């Protein structure tokens, strides 16, 4: 099975999955001089008030947090999109060390962590449908840079100590993602993929401009996870994120000037 070492990580992935070396795979480096404003590009509308979640879970690449997706209540729309985008979980990707740990980069810089919001998109009904379509997710990217403590991201760390291991889950409800986000809902965005296996190109991603922050401790509680299942020598979740792909002609574009 895939995953982040020396023998299963990035470099090996393209074995089980070919699509690894495709034209629109992620994540890529942002450069703000190449990344064009498009006004065809509507204002980035995002409905949480009627979140809810349900549970949060280790499956040994990362900690998801689930909803209840049964009914447009958390909402992504507006923006690059068609239509409607219904939140279905999200999670992080980190690193060994608070200089490294996003996937994506911003001028060939990398944020501490990074945050990824994903949504489905409901004109093909369903979830499984949509990662099968090249418009059939939409996933919300936003960096964390180290600094001011993150108050909403306080109940989600909280946890992390009771589903250390792989395939670890607890019930976690009345979490409000708008917790989360940062002020500004500037944005960059461009046609790509899921950065992990099965790498499926069904991505339109939309990276915010400003990060949000959190503290060194709260961070730290995401490297006391382990990739590996209970009873099993301790491999640390660390650095489970994905080297930058090439853009190979795609184009970013900025809602902004
Ligand atoms: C939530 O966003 C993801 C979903 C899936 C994967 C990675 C993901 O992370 S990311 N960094 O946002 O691209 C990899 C496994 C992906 C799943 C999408 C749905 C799939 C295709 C299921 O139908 C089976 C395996 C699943
Ligand atoms: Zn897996
Ligand atoms: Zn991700």
């Amino acid at each position: 099975h895939w995953g982040y070492g020396k023998h299963n990580g990035p470099e090996h992935w393209h074995k089980d999955f070919p699509i690894a070396k495709g034209e629109r795979q992620s994540p890529v480096d942002i450069d703000t001089h190449t990344a064009k404003y498009d006004p065809s590009l509507k204002p980035l509308s995002v409905s949480y008030d009627q979140a809810t979640s349900l549970r949060i879970l280790n499956n040994g690449h990362a900690f998801n947090v689930e909803f209840d997706d049964s009914q447009d209540k958390a909402v992504l729309k507006g923006g690059p999109l068609d239509g409607t985008y219904r939140l279905i979980q999200f999670h992080f990707h980190w690193g060994s060390l608070d200089g490294q740990g996003s996937e994506h980069t911003v001028d060939k810089k990398k944020y501490a962590a990074e945050l990824h919001l994903v949504h489905w998109n409901t004109k093909y009904g369903d979830f499984g449908k949509a990662v099968q379509q090249p418009d059939g997710l939409a996933v919300l990217g936003i960096f964390l840079k180290v600094g001011s403590a993150k108050p909403g991201l306080q109940k989600v760390v909280d946890v992390l100590d009771s589903i250390k291991t792989k395939g670890k889950s607890a019930d976690f409800t009345n979490f409000d993602p708008r917790g989360l986000l940062p002020e500004s809902l500037d944005y960059w965005t461009y046609p790509g993929s899921l950065t992990t296996p099965p790498l499926l190109e069904c991505v339109t991603w939309i990276v915010l401009k400003e990060p949000i922050s959190v503290s060194s401790e709260q961070v730290l509680k995401f490297r006391k996870l382990n990739f590996n299942g209970e009873g099993e020598p301790e491999e640390l979740m660390v650095d489970n994120w994905r080297p930058a792909q090439p853009l190979k002609n795609r184009q970013i574009k900025a809602s902004f000037k």
